Parts: C-alpha cells; sequence; structure tokens
RNA sequence: ACGAGAACGCAGCACCAGCUGUCCAACCUGAAGAAGA
C-alpha cells in the first residue's frame, strides 16, 4: 500500500508474448552447475 | 661534256583463331538486469 511508483517490463519478443531469451538459462545453469570450479566462464564446454 | 642518262623495292595480305577470373570456405567465437529502490 505505497501507491505505484515504478514499473518493470519482463523481456518480450516482437508478439507481446514473453519469454526467458537464451544466455539467461546459461546464466542460471553457470550458477546452478559451476559449483564445481571457479576458473571455467568462457571456455568450457558444459 | 662524270661507265652515262632515265627507273618509288614497290603491289595484294585483319596479330588473328579457341579459352567462365574460376574452384573450396557459416560474419563466426566468448560473454543472467542483478544488486538495499
Amino acid at each position: 500500500s505505497p501507491p505505484m511508483n515504478d514499473l518493470n517490463t519482463f523481456v518480450k519478443d516482437a508478439f507481446g508474448r514473453p519469454y526467458i531469451p537464451g544466455s539467461s538459462l546459461k546464466g542460471a545453469l553457470r550458477t546452478a552447475i559451476l559449483n564445481d570450479l571457479k576458473e571455467d566462464t568462457k571456455e568450457n564446454e558444459v
């Protein structure tokens, strides 16, 4: 109850519809599956 | 009054005929809108 100060926009393709782009899931799976090491962030085949 | 005088090395004739500037090759590689607004 503090009034709409500002509004955020989910990324949506040209047909209105929302979607989660590529490389966003890649960052998410980097923070997920990169639990092993902290060196392979550019050249890793995963 | 010259081993002399006179006498076009000249006439005709396509540097031309055939021939892919072609063949192979990804504008490609690596990269979160979070965060105490």
